[PDB]
């Protein structure tokens, strides 16, 4: 494909800098919906602030996490039928944590959005359209973890 490889060349960059990048990502996930923040309890403690999550060593682990899972779909991303049973799983672990479904669509846009903004006049709309279909097949693997 070349879809393919337009994710390839656009997450080259960012992988770099996995922290940085995924920091963007988050900073923007919280930005447009709040109620996230309290599902990252570590220590038994809520973080009041999104900025008091940016201060915690297993919040910016779980950062380095994402980005992991995602440079795996990156990798995988020619098929990706593949990741589907580890991606049943790790949707089934955040249905426990407590996350929604539906939040999902909002990591996605917050992905697209620190990708645009990563890539800036590199990002085009061939490139937002490949990581829309990549992002929407990987939730589609994650749903099953709802039990769907
Ligand atoms: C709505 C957005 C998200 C919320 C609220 C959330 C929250 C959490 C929480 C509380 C944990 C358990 C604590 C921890 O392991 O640090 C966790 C685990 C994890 N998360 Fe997330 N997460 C979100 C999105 C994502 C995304 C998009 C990915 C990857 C693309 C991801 C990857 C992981 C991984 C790999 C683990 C470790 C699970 C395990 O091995 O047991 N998370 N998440």
């Amino acid at each position: 494909r070349p879809e393919s490889e337009l994710i390839r060349q656009s997450w080259r960059v960012v992988s770099r800098s996995p922290l940085e990048h995924g920091t963007v990502l988050f900073a923007r996930l919280f930005a447009l919906e709040p109620s996230l923040l309290p599902l990252f309890q570590y220590n038994g403690r809520q973080f009041s602030s999104p900025e008091d999550s940016l201060s915690s060593p297993e919040f910016l682990d779980h950062i380095r996490k994402v980005m992991l899972v995602i440079d795996a779909a990156v990798t995988n991303v020619e098929d990706l039928s593949s990741l589907e049973e580890y991606l049943t799983s790790l949707g089934r672990k955040h249905r426990a944590v407590g996350v929604r479904l539906s939040s999902f669509s909002t990591v996605g846009e917050s992905l697209l959005y620190m990708l645009e903004k990563s890539l800036g006049p590199d990002f085009t709309p061939a490139t937002r359209t490949a990581w829309s279909r990549l992002y929407g097949a990987w939730v589609q693997a994650m749903s099953r973890g709802w039990d769907g």
